[PDB]
């Protein structure tokens, strides 16, 4: 009926709590991760910028913060999803960033 929560491979996702469920276990993290599965989530299905989401945290720029973004993303996967979920992060060439499962 209505839609409010997307759920994964072994996850559910909220839209309206930004949060994400793994297997009955709500994953921790940071500001700076918060922001970036923030917008991730709240976006998911469809990739976004990295600007934007940089603005969310550090600031906007033309230019990239050392890439801190991705680095934030990658780093913290391998914080616990390392081994808790498969490889959710996809990017593609020409977009920006965006999470899924290769599963579906």
């Amino acid at each position: 009926m209505a839609a409010t929560v997307c759920t994964i491979a072994d996850m559910t996702v909220d839209m309206v709590r930004r949060t994400v469920i793994r297997s009955g276990k709500k994953i921790h993290l940071t500001g700076k991760e918060y922001v970036l599965l923030e917008l991730l989530l709240q976006r998911t299905g469809e990739v976004l910028p990295r600007s934007l989401i940089s603005s969310l945290v550090w600031n906007m720029n033309f230019d990239s913060d050392t890439n801190v973004i991705d680095v934030a993303v990658r780093r913290l996967r391998s914080k616990i999803d390392d081994d808790f979920e498969p490889k959710l992060i996809h990017t593609v060439r020409g977009a920006g960033y965006v999470l899924e499962i290769r599963e579906e």
